[PDB]
C-alpha cells in the first residue's frame, strides 16, 4: 500500500502558492507538485517552499514543479488556475465565466486522461461556476469534487461577530449558504453563537445599537472586494479553507461543511452548482443535508441558482440532466 | 517582559501527566513544572518528558521536578493533586469531597503564598467542590480560577452523537451543564448538528429506532465509570479539555465554554460552583452566558446545585457570602 | 486510492496508551486501533481517547477496540506488547527474552495472516531481541520492520549535555547505537553540538571539570532504571520516539537514524538486530550507513552483538541464515 | 502578568504578510499586527489573514493593521519594510544599502520611541547592513536584535544536498556563514550528514562524480536570484527562517543558529554584522560561538566582512567604537 500523500496545485500564483504553502505548514503531503502555464513561477513557488521545508521543524515535503503526470497518483488536486477580478473591476466574478470555463475545460481535459480517483478542491473563479464546469462535461466520480464555495464567507460571518461582540469566530455556528459571489447568503435558521440566538449577543453585552442581520449580510460580501482593492488579491482565507476540506477528506472526518457542487433536486434546484450542506469525508461528497430554509432564505437560494445558471448559459456552458 | 511561558502541574500521577505531556505536544509551555508529595514520581515524569523533548520535532520545553516556589512565576497552575474513585467503588464523585477538599486548602495555602496572578485550572475530584474550596477560602482573584467542569462530558455527548450518525464530533455544539458527576445533565435547548436539530439526524438517517434524549444523556455520565472500572483511572480525555482552556488562555480567545467556577445568582443560584457557559481569555473567565433553559434544565441546575452544596456541607467547607 | 491511514498499537498499557495519544496529538493517523490480551483495557483506552478526539483542535480521529483483523488495510503496527522490567528487579532487559519472544512469535504470527504491507514499529522489550525474533521467525518483507532501539538513549544523550550545558538538545548530533540496553554505546565519533565537537563546550563555557564521556554514556543507560525505580515504568520518550518513526515512514522523509534490524555484515556482525545508523522512508528501511567507528566504538558494537545474540540463545531462538 | 504574545510585522508586502501568516499557521502568537506605508496593503493583508484564524483548527488570532503604539507591548518586532532586488536588476542585495539603511532609520527612530524589550527580528535587506544600523545608530539592548541571515542560505545547503543524495535536509549539519549575499560561504568544517562527512556521501552512494564543494556553495547563492527572477520575489523560505527564530525566543531554546549581528572581535572582526554561530534564547541572542575556521573560511568570513562594511560605507553609515 501507499504510505505518501501526495497532493497537486493547478495555478502557482497568489492563491495557489498560499494554498501549497499552508498545506507544507499543517504537513498535510509527503509531496507538494505546483502546475503552471507559466513553469518558471511554479518552479521559483517550488524552490522557495522547498527552502522552508529544510527547517528542523517541517517534515521533508517534497516540492517541485511538475506537470499533469503527477495527477497519476495524486490524493488531491487544488485548481486555482486563470484570472480573478482586478482592483477597480467591476466587483463581479460571474464576468469570470467565460474565460475561466475554458481553462477549466482545458485543465479537466488534462486531469481525467491521468486520473479518476484524486480528490479535486476547486477553488478557480467563479467557484460554483468552475465547479459546475468540472462536474458536467467530464466523467467523473461525481463525490471526487467539491468547491470550497460559500466555507470562506462563513469564516467571514464568524469574524465579523467575533470582532463585533469579542467572541471566538469558533462560537459562531450556521452558514452562509449560495453562491460565492453577490448571492450568498446568511441561512440565520442554522445559525448560533455558543448554544444561543446570534441577536441574543445585543443584550448579553447591553448593546443600545441592534444587530443588523442585512449589515453582516453585505459586509461579508464586500469585505471580499474591499480587500482585492487594497490587498490587490486575496489568498490567506481561501488557502485556510482548502487545508479545512483537505483535512476533512485525509482525517475522513465526516465534517458537514457549506462547499459548492451540482444540485440533485435540493430546494428545488439541480443542474447548477451552490453551496448548500454537505458531509466530507475521504471519499468526498457523500451527501448533502437539505436544512429547512425560511421563505426568505430559499427565495435568495433561488435567486443564487438562477444567476450562476445564467453565468453558466452567457459562457455557453450547456444545461446537462440524467 | 518575559518571552516565556510556564505552567506547573501538582499532582503527577496519571492525570498530571497527561496533562503535562499534551501541553508538550501541543507545545503551550517553555517550562512544565511537577509538583507531587511523591518527589520520586514527579522526577520521573518530569525525565520521561525531558527525553520526549529532545525529539527533532519538539521544542526544548524544561520539564522539572520542582516545588512551589516553581508558582512565584506560573502563568498557569494546574491542580490534579487527590485520589479517584476506584474500579469497583461507589459511582460518585462527590464520596472524594471530605479527603480532597483538604487537600485543596493545603495545596491552594501554598500557592497563594507565592502568586496571585497565575491561572488556576482545577481537575481534582470533586471538580466543583475542588473549584469551589479555592474560589472561597483563599483571597485570589476569582477571574483565575476555571474548573474543567463538563467540558469533558461535552466531549463525550459530542462522541455519542459522533459515532451513533457518523458525523464530526465538531458539528455538535450545545452543552451538557451542572455538576461534573451524577448531576451533569444535555442543555438539548442549546445545542444542533451542523446547524439543525440533533432529533433532526434520525429523518436525514432514515432511522426507526429514534434517539432517546435520556440514553444519551445516561450514557454521557456512565462512561466515566466504565472507563475507570476498565482502564482503572481516565486521563486521555480530561488532559485534552485541560489544554482546550489553556490554548483559550494564552490566545486571549474569548471563547463561550462550559467551566466549573462559583454561581453569582445564576438561575437563582450562589454558593456553589457548577459548569455554566463562560467565556475565557487571557484574565480567565470574565463573565457567564446565563442561556435561557427550558423548565426541566432549570430543575437539573437547581438539582446539581443542591447535590454539590450538600457535598460541600458533608465535608465540612462552610457557606460563604458578599 | 486510500486517503486514510489506520495505525494498530499492540499491547494498550503504559506504553501503548501514550503511543496511540502521542499519534492522535500530533494527527499522524485517521483511524487507531488498540489491541490487547485485555480488551477491557483497550476498550477503555480507546473510548478515553475518542472523547480527546471530540476537541475542536482535533481532528475526528476513530480509537476503538480491535482485533487482527484490523491489521488487514493497517499502514503501521506498533508492537508493545508484553510484560516491562518492574522497580526494584535486575536492570537488565534481556531476562524478558524467553518470555516476551514468545509473546511476539505468537503476535506477529497473527498479523502476518492478515497483511504483508503493514510498516511494523517494535517497541517490546528485549528491543533487539523482539525485532530479531519478528525478522526471522516469519516471511514478513525486511523493509518493513523497525525496532525504536537507542533512538530513545539517542534523545537520552541529547537532554543530558542539552541539560549540563543549557544548549539545545536538538543541537547534539550523533548517535547512541547497539542494544537498546546496557550494552547501548555513544559513537564519540559521530557526534557534534552546533557543528563543532562536544569535548569544546567545556572551554566555550569556561568549565573547570571536563566532561566525562564514560559518565555520560553510563547516565543515558541508567536513567532509564531510575524512571522505571521513580515512576514505575516509562512510556513518553518511547511514545515520542514511535512517533519520530512514524512520520520518516508517512513523510518519506529518508531520515537516517538509530534503529534496530536484524544486521547483514556491517562491522563483521549478522544474524543479530541492534541499532545502527538505517534511512527511513515510506518503504521503512531502506538501507544502513556503516559509519566508521573508531575500534573501541567497534569492540562496544561487538559487545552488543554479543550480549543480544546469547540472549536469543537463552530464550531458544535459533541462529539463522541465507 | 501577561498571557498574551503579540507581534508587530512593519511592511505588509510578500515578506511581511509570509512571515505574519506563517506566525498565524505555527499560532506563535495571539495578535498579530501590520504596519506599512501603505496602510491599505497592511489592512487587506490583515483582514485575510481574520478569516484564516476563524477557522475550526485555528486559534482566534487578531489580526490588524497598526501603527508603532502597537510596538509598545510587542514580545517581537520583525522588519520587512523597503524594496527588494528586482528581476533582471543586479544580483547584488548591496545596491539596496543607501536606500534601505534610511528606511531603517526611520522604522526603528520610530520603535524606540514605544519600547525597549521588544525581540528585533531583522528581515530587511541588505541583511547585514540593515541590521548593523538599527544596532549602532539607537541605544537598544543588543541581545534584542537578530538578522535572519544565513540561517536561510543554511536551509538552502541542507536541500540541495538532501535533493542532490534523497536523504532528509535535517540530517545535513552546519552552517552556511558571512553575508546574506554572495559573501556567504559553507563552513565545511561544521557540516555533516547523519553523523558522516558530506564527502563520503558519494561512496555510501556509489556516485562516479564527485561533490563539487564550490558547485553547493555557488548553487545555495545562486538560488535566490533564479527563484527572484522566476517567482518576481522570495518569501516562503525566509518567513520559515523568521518562525525558527520566533521559537527558539518563545520556547527559551537556547538553539546554537547562524544569524546576523554586530560582531565584537570574533575571527579578529569588529564593527560590521555577519552570520556566526550564535545561541538564541528569549533574551535574545545571549552569546556567540567562535568555531575553529579553517585558513581558507577565515579568508571567507573577512572577505565578507570588507563587502558589507564597505555597503555600510557607501551608504554613509559610520564606523561605530566602544
Ligand atoms: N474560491 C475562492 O474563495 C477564491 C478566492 C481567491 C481567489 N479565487 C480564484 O482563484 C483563481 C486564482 O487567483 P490568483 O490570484 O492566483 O490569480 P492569478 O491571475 O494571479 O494567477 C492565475 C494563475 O493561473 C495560471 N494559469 C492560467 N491558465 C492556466 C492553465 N490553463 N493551466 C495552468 N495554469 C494556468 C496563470 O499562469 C497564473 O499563474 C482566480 O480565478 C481567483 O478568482 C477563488
Ligand atoms: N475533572 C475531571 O474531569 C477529572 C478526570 C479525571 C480525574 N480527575 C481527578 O483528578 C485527580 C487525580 O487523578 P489521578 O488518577 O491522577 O489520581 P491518583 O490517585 O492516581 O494520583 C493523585 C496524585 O496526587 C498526589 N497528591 C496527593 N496529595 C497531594 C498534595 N497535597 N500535594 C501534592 N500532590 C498530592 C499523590 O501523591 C498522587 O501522585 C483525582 O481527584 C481524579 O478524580 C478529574
Ligand atoms: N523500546 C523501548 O524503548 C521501550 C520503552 C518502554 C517500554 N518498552 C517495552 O514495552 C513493553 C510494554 O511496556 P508496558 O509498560 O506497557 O508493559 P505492561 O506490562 O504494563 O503492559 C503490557 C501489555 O501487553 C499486553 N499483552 C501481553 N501479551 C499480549 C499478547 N499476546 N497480545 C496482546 N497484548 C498482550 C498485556 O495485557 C498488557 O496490557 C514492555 O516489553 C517494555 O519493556 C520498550
Ligand atoms: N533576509 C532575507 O533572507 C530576505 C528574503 C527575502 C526578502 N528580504 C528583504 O525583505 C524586504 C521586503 O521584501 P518584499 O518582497 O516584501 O518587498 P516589497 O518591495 O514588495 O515591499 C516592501 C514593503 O515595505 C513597505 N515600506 C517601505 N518603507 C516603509 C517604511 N518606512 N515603513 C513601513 N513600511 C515601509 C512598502 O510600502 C512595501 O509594502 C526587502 O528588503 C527584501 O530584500 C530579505
Amino acid at each position: 500500500m501507499n504510505n505518501r500523500r501526495k497532493i497537486v496545485v493547478i495555478g502557482a500564483s497568489n492563491v495557489g502558492s498560499a494554498v501549497a504553502n499552508k498545506i507544507a505548514d499543517f504537513q498535510l503531503a509527503t509531496e507538494v507538485v505546483l502546475i503552471d502555464l507559466n513553469e518558471d513561477k511554479a518552479w521559483g513557488e517550488a524552490k522557495d517552499s522547498s527552502h522552508a521545508t529544510s527547517c528542523i521543524y517541517s517534515t521533508n515535503i517534497k516540492f517541485h514543479l511538475g506537470d499533469y503526470e503527477d495527477c497519476k497518483d495524486a490524493n488531491i488536486i487544488v485548481i486555482t488556475a486563470g484570472p480573478s477580478i482586478r482592483p477597480g473591476e467591476t466587483p463581479d466574478r460571474l464576468k469570470l465565466a467565460g474565460t475561466n470555463a475554458k481553462i477549466m475545460s482545458s485543465v479537466m481535459g488534462e486531469i481525467v486522461k491521468r486520473t479518476k480517483e484524486a480528490m479535486i478542491i476547486m477553488i478557480t473563479n467563479p467557484l460554483d461556476v468552475a465547479t459546475y464546469v468540472v462536474s458536467t462535461q467530464f466523467d467523473y466520480p461525481r463525490n471526487l469534487i467539491l468547491g470550497t464555495g460559500t466555507m470562506l464567507e462563513t469564516y467571514r460571518f464568524r469574524r465579523i461577530l467575533a470582532d463585533k461582540y469579542q467572541v471566538d469566530p469558533k462560537n459562531i455556528n450556521g452558514y452562509v449558504l449560495g453562491e460565492h459571489g453577490n448571492a450568498a447568503f446568511v441561512a440565520w435558521s442554522t445559525t448560533g453563537c455558543a448554544g444561543f440566538p446570534i441577536d441574543d449577543l445585543d443584550e448579553y453585552f447591553h448593546r443600545t445599537e441592534k444587530l443588523s442581520h442585512e449589515a453582516v449580510e453585505q459586509e461579508l460580501v464586500q469585505v471580499a472586494y474591499d480587500v482585492i482593492n487594497k490587498k490587490g488579491f486575496t489568498n490567506t482565507g481561501i488557502a485556510m479553507a482548502a487545508c479545512r476540506f483537505i483535512k476533512s477528506v485525509l482525517y475522513d472526518e465526516h465534517t458537514i461543511l457549506p462547499c459548492s457542487a451540482v444540485l440533485e433536486g435540493e430546494y428545488g434546484i439541480k443542474d447548477v452548482a451552490l453551496s448548500i450542506p454537505r458531509m466530507v469525508c475521504a471519499d468526498g461528497i457523500m451527501r448533502s443535508f437539505e436544512v429547512h430554509l425560511t421563505d426568505d432564505e430559499l427565495e435568495k437560494m433561488h435567486k443564487a441558482a438562477q444567476s450562476v445558471r445564467s453565468a453558466l448559459d452567457g459562457a455557453g456552458i450547456k444545461h446537462h440532466h440524467h
